[PDB]
Formats: C-alpha cells, sequence, structure tokens
C-alpha cells in the first residue's frame, strides 16, 4: 500500500483513529533497572505479534513532565492510531516502546547512555526484534530495523540519541525540539556531522524526519537547525527515502500540544524501515 512521496504534506488521522481499534496492540508494562535505578516503560507489540517473526523497533520518548505513561494515556491515545494504521495497511507492524527520561540520574540529555546499556538490552532480549542477540554487535547489526523519536524534551533527547547512537539506530523522528549542543545552527549541524563521519556511515544508512507546527515554539529553534543541516553533504533533503534521507514537516496552524504531535508520528512513521529491509516490498 505505501508508496515514499517526494515532500509529504501534513495530514492528521481521521478522527475515526482516535477511538478504539478493534485489532488492538497489546501494552505491556515493564520494570527493569538499569544506570538510573528501577524506572519503567511500556511497550505496545503489534495485534498479531508473533515471536518467531522479527518486527522493527521504534522507541518514543515523551516531553517535559510527562512520563512513561503519557504516549498511551486518555490525554494522546497513539496506540489507537497504530492500531488502526497497522489494521488497514498503511503501517506495517512494529514494536513501539515508550520509556522515559525520569528517574535517579537520568535527563532528557542523558538518556542515551542508559538506551545503549539498559533499555535496548531489556526490550529487544524479551521481544522479537531484528536483533539476533543483545550484545553490542547484535544490537548494530540490526540499526537498520531501529529508530527513536520523541516530542519537545523528548526531541532533544532523540537529537542526542542521534549524536552518540549512530552505531545503534538508523531512523530518527525528532519532534518539535532542537538538538541544544552549540552556540549557533552552524555548531548543532557539524557536530551531527562529525558524529556521522565517525560513525563511517553512509548517507544510505541514516534518516531523519524531523517535524513540528507552524505555530509551535520549537519552530524558532528547529528551522535554523534544519536549514543548516540541508547544506551539509550528509544529508539529501526528500521524504522519498528510496533517494534521500532528510525531512522536516511543518504541519500548518499547529501548536505545541500531543494532540496535533500524535499526528506526526501518523504521518511519518510509515515512512520508517523500508530501507535494507528483510521483505520484497515495493515503496
Ligand atoms: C516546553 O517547550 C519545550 O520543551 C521546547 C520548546 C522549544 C524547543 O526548541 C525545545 O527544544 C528541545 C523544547
Amino acid at each position: 500500500s505505501f508508496k515514499y512521496e517526494s515532500a509529504v504534506q501534513y495530514r492528521p488521522a481521521p478522527d475515526s483513529y482516535l477511538n478504539p481499534c478493534p485489532q488492538a496492540g497489546r501494552i505491556v508494562k515493564e520494570t527493569y533497572t538499569g544506570i538510573n535505578g528501577t524506572k519503567s516503560l511500556n511497550v505496545y507489540l503489534p495485534y498479531g505479534y508473533d515471536p518467531n517473526k522479527k518486527y522493527n523497533i521504534f522507541y518514543l520518548m515523551h516531553g517535559g513532565g510527562e512520563n512513561e505513561n503519557t504516549i498511551f494515556s486518555n490525554d494522546v491515545k497513539l496506540q489507537n492510531i497504530l492500531d488502526h494504521a497497522i489494521m488497514n495497511g498503511e503501517l506495517e507492524p512494529l514494536i513501539v516502546v515508550t520509556p522515559t527520561f525520569n528517574g535517579g540520574n537520568c535527563t532528557a540529555q542523558n538518556f542515551y547512555q542508559e538506551f545503549r546499556q539498559n533499555v535496548i538490552p531489556f526490550v529487544e532480549s524479551k521481544y522479537s526484534t531484528y536483533a539476533e542477540s543483545t550484545t553490542p554487535q547484535g544490537i548494530a547489526a540490526s540499526r537498520m530495523h531501529r529508530g527513536f523519536g520523541g516530542f519537545a524534551m523528548g526531541g532533544l533527547t532523540t537529537w542526542y540519541v542521534m549524536v552518540n547512537c549512530l552505531d545503534y539506530v538508523a531512523y530518527f523522528m525528532p519532534l518539535s525540539g532542537d538538538y541544544w549542543y552549540g552556540n549557533s545552527p552552524q555548531d548543532k549541524a557539524n557536530s551531527i556531522a562529525e558524529a556521522i563521519n565517525r560513525s563511517g556511515l553512509s548517507k544510505r544508512e541514516y534518516f531523519v524526519f524531523a517535524a513540528t507546527g507552524s505555530e509551535d515554539i520549537a519552530y524558532a529553534n528547529m528551522n535554523p537547525q534544519i536549514e543548516a543541516m540541508k547544506a551539509l553533504p550528509h544529508f539529501d533533503y526528500t521524504s522519498d527515502f528510496s533517494k534521500g534521507n532528510f525531512y522536516f514537516l511543518v504541519a500548518p496552524g499547529a501548536t505545541h500540544w500531543w494532540g496535533y504531535v500524535r499526528h506526526y508520528i501518523y504521518d511519518a512513521l510509515p515512512y520508517f524501515f523500508h530501507e535494507l529491509e528483510h521483505h520484497h516490498h515495493h515503496h
């Protein structure tokens, strides 16, 4: 069903996608102990989840003042959108994980540390992703099937994950948050470029689909960063990820609110995980 567009436009999910779907994925509350102590997360498993199949995995971070339960709470209801999109064939089934940057020494900035050491091995040893094992080697070998995104301060988390975790993660969805490293947009872009240089990866091996609202305060700092990134050779600007690797979706009229941001995930998540995928698909 899915075909890449080169300049995909904002489109909310239908209102009916915000109500429960009969083909409901299971949401599992987990508790684990890592470098920031004992913490919890939620795991969304697609309807029909079969542990003898391999699933893409997308980790998705909340914003400031929120927690690991927010995204699947009544205030956001992202699972309804996921369920309906998967049932209708718009989105290939995947695992979605909602962790937290709260707890212990954890911050939105430093969460990537715990992500690498604790969250990936805990989740991906339990559930069936493309990681055949959860050693560093097994995680790195399955990076094309792993993504990270997040909203607001979780968008910041996403950028710090990118710069520090290119070895583990190929697809990035920063939502309404910019990267706070540097005193100018060029410093930010140059930091991302240096991370890419250090990783040794090609431009066909990492993908950034950023989004915000045209009335979302985060635009002010995102837009200059995006423009600086577009000028790098490291990024080829287009939503057609069969051709390039970088897009910035700006929703007209949308403000800094999960009510809109959930629709950015509806629009962007279907674009993830088809490059070097293991199924024979035409997009
Ligand atoms: C409440 O607002 C935010 O958390 C916020 C707003 C604007 C930003 O550019 C941003 O980047 C991380 C975060």
